[PDB]
């Protein structure tokens, strides 16, 4: 089904992009590859974002990096948990 991930801040290069960063393990769990799309959900809010690969230092942290604009759309703060799933 879905994965639950902790929201972390976007690195400066990614601010303003409609993307999220997740590690390879998480992409495999979701059934997606880099460049595919996922839906990020919080209660009755949702955003669709393109999947870009997390940097190696972020591996296994259980996080998704998303910028302050996508966080605003979802009503979440850094440190909140979100549901991530394929677009369907």
């Amino acid at each position: 089904s879905s994965v639950e991930l902790r929201v972390l801040e976007a690195r400066p290069e990614d601010v303003g992009r409609k993307i999220v960063r997740m590690d390879k393990q998480t992409r495999a769990r979701l059934g997606v590859s880099v460049g595919d799309y996922v839906e990020v959900k919080k209660v009755d809010r949702s955003v669709v974002a393109r999947v870009l690969p997390a940097r190696p230092e972020d591996v296994g942290r259980g996080i998704v990096r998303m910028d302050k604009y996508l966080r605003a759309a979802l009503g979440v703060s850094v440190g909140d948990y979100v549901e991530v799933k394929k677009v369907e």
